[PDB]
């Protein structure tokens, strides 16, 4: 399901569709921020924003929560994220050095591959423990019915003083917007300094969103808490050793929808990770229910993408590290001019549908042999040709 | 329930509401479309499209799907549809001339008074086997959150290489736009005049929509599939031997909703089937949480249409063949000028209420007494006679 | 849960939020209705409006629906009143002076401090048969999902020759529109002058919405019918013995949502009621899924609101009778500077979520203390009396 | 709904129906517990337990919690009570007489009319702070659904060391049963004299459930914790100014069901509370999906019940502090022998639906009159008498 | 939730609770299926079957379907499982050697930790392809609703000709049963030699259920389809670097219930997984809504259950390989004897919940003060002592 404010109108109208990459770098500490202008064409129809978050060992993203429902895939690294759910309480805690040093909710462990849930105003924070730089695709679903603003996707910084990411694009932290006494009062602190470092004022525009931790970050990690408090908030389908669709010859495709990962309901999204393997190709499909923002991770692959005219408004190698939006219900096919060509699609609704129009069971394979022989002009011989020549489904290999 | 866009700002707010007719014809082999144009007031205020598709004796309807959900109602005739429900195993299958001949999908008998219901994105055929035409009247709910495109009501076609239905109002074949190459991939067929034909490569923008099959079609037709696969699509409300509400001196109703079909809960549409007897009233009444969009389907009817001002902003003879939009919550009443007036109405919920302002169970007649004779300044006498003189719900007689 | 229309570009994008006092009274009979300009952007934002009604002994709101719903909130007084849910039998009835005299649907006491819901279209009246004044503050959500017209709150009146409510902010009674000969047959009345009345023609635009009952009305009042017909439609939350959060050294709050009052899980709305005592403080937080209307009911409190730049867009005493409008996620704290800051706030969604940002279980409290230690610049030690010093939740004593 | 064990072979067989008054009597210092033999015939068919508490001005029923879910009527007094719903933080706190002196769940307010909804395994405790005693009747739901234990209704009481109030009828507290080495781990607490009298060790089986405390009690009263930590638990049905169907001459009901108080949804359980004035008659009726067990509150009344067979199972005087079990489907009919009889009707579905057999809308209404006519071999016009001679529904005036 | 038969009069009332270990061990191949007696009181008491399952290297456990749902964890080993969903297509193939060679349902990997749902009647075989042994231990809901058959659970064996499971406590393969003449009609083999294998003729009962594959197995692993014929079936919760509760000086919990593993909504069941180190304590506590079947992994604890007469129904040394059943709402505690106690506690919900009785947020927390001073006798300093002295949740250090 998904509950969405609709685009204005024509947006979803092509002359042609445009592959995109980031146009905006906001640097930090350590690590950085890439945005996708959502002013686009391709991201107005879409009604989402994307970014890409990279944090470097030891860098820590610190707290911010959003308007607009997320989804993050881990597309390489590993490390901890926390998500702050309201008034859940602590149950992670240990032992002064009994009386009790430090509570806090749940920590998760994340790694590559890994999707994340991150519902409207649920407060987030995310660390790199390890060498290798984690890499982050966030989605953002600015038309979301759970963003009751405006369609700007807004960040709300619980610390730093610095450039709301997607603030360019429209037409301080949270604290630093009260004044030092509701502050001293809120929090029972005398010492007007802490309440300084708490509102930005011992940093610049250019510490960033993402912190070093020198010498790395502790935390502990080795009735309603364990059930509602403590619900799935992530899904692997990047690494996974079980593929939903796959053929050895062809490819694979896993998804994570509110079947695999339940918040995903709430949401109204979900993605998929796909494989694609030297000229094997994925068959002309559509999607009945979401638009796909389909992130190239590794490789290459012809695309083509076919609108409501029968015009094909995209034709071309999608590389690396380039980002095309397919249009619900608008047709595509791809064939991998690569080893193995890897994508991340996010989807516009929490269970996506994908109608296959060619192979087994496809829509073709589906009409009785006298339908599909009335519609092309076909004989009976080669209109069975049509339905049974590919017996595989999805993929095809080359 | 439903969940749709609003219209933009005084859309609903009517100097004179209009009933409409169609204003384009698009011409096929057996048969041919008429349109009503969206862009008019009173669509525009409805959120939808409505369009009529008459079907010669052997004429089809090659398969299309489209980005908002249908209700089809069949004013006349008899014949066989399907719908492509993605992924569904076929269920329908014969022995060749043990091996399999051909398989496919349920196909399902359609007769008058039959209505329809397609989901977004679910393709979808219509075939007439006998000599009375078939009538269809379609509507297309534009404004549906299952609609994540614009408000442009496209027609994905299978088959073809013409026009677009609503093409004309807005500001080939879905295989046509993709590269020979890749649907010989696809389909694994060698022959380059099957991939021509399947692009409609071989036809003019004159075959159109729908065309006649020469001797007509044979087709068959006496776990996941009994149960989802095979879920019901349609349901008789216009032939049916039992109305909801019935006086055999005024009239009669019939609904179709989310209680008699299941699948139009997801949908958010409903419709309801009246017959209206000669100089007999349906009282002035108004729907909760629904748009009225009312079809006449044989006779004419006195009807008056009052908005939230008390402004008559409809009063005159409603004929077969014109469309009538009452928006949600505005009074409306009708006096048949026929032997026998009946219409079809398309709801835009799944469960539309119908709250009646004179008779029994009425507004009135639960409002107390004294509150009645205080409300419009009577005598306790006359405000009892307003609440009891009519003892019918929803249909007076002459 | 809400499913609402998402405001136009930039509405929720604030130099500064102003309180916001009523700008037209509209006269009657006894009593009058106020209305707060809906197209200010504190309003377009929270695509709702707001109205108070002014109710003087024996005076009588007569009956209408909107297409929009609606909260009420009883501010003061006490009181009778009818929702008509359409075609629910009457199950309020008395004997002549054994045959049947009048029956109506049931009628209902309301209290101060009551909270009444009123669904889309239906028809609702309210009376006061006491000396003190009835003031009922009135939340219509124009942006709701429920609204299928466009962003116009509408009254459909079922009597009176007046003004519509919000009419003078846009760019007869619903039977004045219908014709004699309709409402003759319609209701069974032959007296051309019962029909003058109910039209509204024997009074001006000046007798208004509000009538006064000479002498005072006399009404009943001590399957489907016991069951969906009696669901309950209020729950008192002002006047409480039972605050959701108590603490006697700083104050109360009291929250109407859909697990108190089921009804509201369909309108998507709920209210709270605060009290915040001399000097004491709620602490910095914010609503994660919902707009927050707050109406001053007594007393003063220095606010303050935070937007996603750290800007602070609202500075200053937040009077009785003015109202503040809190978008979705801005954070917001207050300081009462009387001896009891009393308020109502309505929030667009039935399971609003609080997440405050100070105090025990907060957004701060939640955080690992490495966390916060890195996030802020501070020592360990510092950053633990940031977790720790305020020991309570929501607010804090002087 | 409700989902229930069905009870043995041949349970709600009777050969007459015996209207049933407590079998025993447990002491305490401040009050005492009656209960009902649930081995009784009436009560095996419903599958439930009845008790009755007195508790006197100061008298504290200490905390426990049962295994089957409870619905307790407040047959007079007012006072507090407090659920226990696990996990769930404190939200009543005080400031040291800023650090915190305790903290604790919502303490409630109880009146005379409330009924009050105990789910399974939650801990209750109930407080008299008046002169007027309190007087509380308990159903207990041993064949819910909810009771994975055998249908035995068990107390686990908290505290004390006495008397499982229906041990008597089957073929310490919680803590005795732990070790001491346990407790002092558990609790941190070194005083072995603490541990002796959590456990019990400092009283007698005739300190009983219920406590009087000297002085009285002082407690507090005027995210998750506004949401679901604080649900409604209770609704007044008894003291109400708007029952749900109502006849100055007659009588009337009112119900809590799962529409009025939600938690009755996860229960499978409601109560109906009626007013029966002298000579006045509550029709033939039954329910169709549930059982009442009828607790007579005050006065007299005249009942009849009636089985599958048409006999006669009961035929007498209903006095007030008698239960009458009418099993699901047995029709029930009575008449007031006092100025106004008085009655609690527990009933084991959520939402019941009562089926009038005479009277508007009832059965017999609501046939055909030619089935009516053929049915009891009556001319037409005595047909049409039994149909229309009672206008009135549920109950009919002297 | 769950929907379950209750157990027999009296079964959950016990002199003494006894773990219990296997009574029988059935070989095979290469491996052996151990039971417990489910005619044990304890069993009969939580309505449900255990039994534990070793596959060596290379060893196949044969397709089996059971009448009731099952919970199947992962103790120790890494291997291959398959669910037949019935009707669903398959989704893993590949090419000949296009034509198509083998095609299947979706292969799972499974790892040590894993927890696995298995519908009723859903069909599941696993495969263990490396050195450590598999050692899977399986609890079977006999008294689920979903078993409309008696209480015997039973396993309907696709293959093989040998002794079912649980036979021996009661009172050939499926095709075996089917004469040679239907299965050759059924599967198109005129082989009678084929169709004698599929009944298991060349095999005696000491081939039994689990099967060597010699050079092992190959099998494929690297619309309806990826949506509902693919949703999760497992998670992994032994293994996981994500507790839900955690302290490093005391253990942690992690559970698999609706809310992380959407499948285990539908069959009213879940697990937990729980660490405690040397000395540590799991307060005493007890669970509203499940019983827990507690089997222990790895070392030993001392563990306590009190009944609700405060009877200690089990006071001892839990050991590695023991299984404990706490009947639902029976109090339990445990401290470790050994440096790591480990178990997996199956759960008859698809949701329980904790209510701890001791530490932080704990029913005694939550209890006002001087309820809790009242309840034990306690001054009010010794009453702030047992709330607060253990400021930890669920466990406590040594
Ligand atoms: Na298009
Ligand atoms: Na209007
Ligand atoms: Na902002
Ligand atoms: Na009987
Ligand atoms: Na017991």
């Amino acid at each position: 399901i998904s509950f969405r404010q609709q685009p204005e109108e024509n947006a979803c109208q092509f002359q042609r569709l445009n592959a995109q990459r980031p146009d905006n770098r906001i640097e930090s500490e350590g690590g950085y921020i890439e945005t996708w202008n959502p002013n686009n064409q391709e991201f107005e129809c879409a009604g989402v924003a994307l970014s890409r978050l990279v944090l470097r060992r030891n860098a820590l993203r610190r707290p911010f929560y959003s308007n607009a429902p997320q989804e993050i895939f881990i597309q390489q690294g590993r490390g901890y994220f926390g998500l702050i759910f309201p008034g859940c309480p602590s149950t992670y805690e240990e032992p002064a050095q009994q009386q009790q040093q430090d509570s806090h909710q749940k920590v998760h462990r994340f790694n590559e591959g890994d999707l994340i849930a991150v519902p409207t105003g649920v407060a987030f924070w995310l660390y790199n423990d390890h060498d290798t730089d984690v890499v982050a695709v966030s989605l953002t679903d600015t038309n979301n019915n759970d963003n009751q603003l405006d369609q700007f996707p807004r960040r709300f910084n619980l610390a730093g003083n610095h450039e709301q990411e997607f603030l360019r694009y429209q037409q301080g932290n949270i604290f630093s917007g009260f004044t030092p006494e509701f502050l001293a009062q809120a929090f029972q602190v005398d010492d007007r300094q802490i309440v300084q470092n708490l509102r930005g004022e011992n940093e610049s525009e250019e510490q960033g969103a993402i912190v070093t931790v020198r010498g790395g970050l502790r935390i502990l990690s080795p009735g309603i808490e364990e059930t509602i408090c403590t619900a799935t908030v992530k899904k692997n389908i990047g690494r996974n050793r079980s593929p939903d669709i796959y053929n050895p010859q062809a490819g694979s495709l896993k998804t994570a929808n509110e079947l695999n990962l339940l918040i995903l309901r709430w949401l109204g999204l979900s993605a998929e990770y796909g494989n694609l393997y030297r000229n094997a190709l994925f068959v002309p499909h559509y999607n009945t229910n979401a638009h796909s923002i389909i992130y190239a991770l590794r490789g290459r692959a012809h695309v083509q993408v076919v609108d409501s005219n029968g015009n094909r408004v995209y034709d071309e190698e999608l590389q690396e590290g380039h980002v095309l939006v397919v249009p619900q219900n608008f047709a595509v096919a791809g064939k991998s001019q690569s080893d193995n060509f890897e994508y991340v699609a996010f989807k516009t609704d929490s269970r996506p549908s994908i109608a296959n129009l060619a192979g087994e069971n496809s829509v073709i394979d589906n009409l009785p042999e006298e339908v599909v022989a009335n519609s092309y002009g076909l004989p009976r011989e080669q209109a069975r040709q049509l339905k049974n020549n590919n017996p595989f489904k999805f993929f095809v290999p080359p």
